[PDB]
């Protein structure tokens, strides 16, 4: 299932919303793949998805590191949702705490992410909670950054397609960390 937690509706159309869910099982048009800049699959996200797309999902990605060489940090790429209730997967290479700029860094994954979807005419994005993992950052900080970023993109870009994002959280705390963020957003 998939129950929605709360809504943020932006000045300029998009509505922001936090949920619940295997993000794997997620009806969103894109969904957000936190990886290294060799595609691996792991953490959290990486095995759910592997868990929904077997094989498909799988044979997609590495088709990706085929064609795409090593992700930047911050780079994005997209590959088709075989196997998967989304139709496509975003892979992304967020920086890692501690890093100069990993705040910066960060802001420009995200917006990465969300200019792909734009690119291929995507109306929904769903993210995981990027960075907080294994690239250390503190959920309260991640929060911030990625709903600035979100924030700036589309009040930056009036041909923005999107309409939907999701932040899917498996843990209270940071759901009561995105609800308190996205609430502080109007703009």
């Amino acid at each position: 299932g998939f129950t929605v937690l709360s809504t943020k509706s932006l000045f300029l159309g998009q509505k922001l919303q936090v949920v619940q869910a295997d993000i794997a099982s997620i009806d969103s048009d894109a969904v957000v793949h936190p990886t290294n800049t060799d595609f691996y699959i792991g953490g959290e996200v990486g095995n759910t998805l592997e868990k929904k797309g077997g094989k498909e999902f799988v044979e997609a990605v590495l088709e990706l590191r085929k064609k795409n060489g090593p992700l930047e940090v911050a780079g994005a790429a997209v590959s088709a949702g075989h196997g998967l209730p989304a139709k496509f997967v975003i892979h992304c290479n967020s920086p890692v705490w501690g890093a100069d700029k990993c705040e910066e860094l960060l802001e420009k994954t995200v917006k990465n992410c969300l200019a792909l979807a734009d690119d291929k005419k995507l109306k929904s994005i769903a993210f995981p909670s990027i960075g907080s993992g294994r690239n250390g950052f503190p959920k309260q900080t991640a929060a911030q950054l990625i709903l600035k970023a979100i924030s700036s993109y589309f009040v930056s870009t009036m041909s923005s397609s999107i309409k939907t994002v999701y932040f899917v959280l498996f843990d209270s705390e940071s759901i009561g960390i995105y609800v308190q963020e996205m609430a502080k957003l109007d703009a």
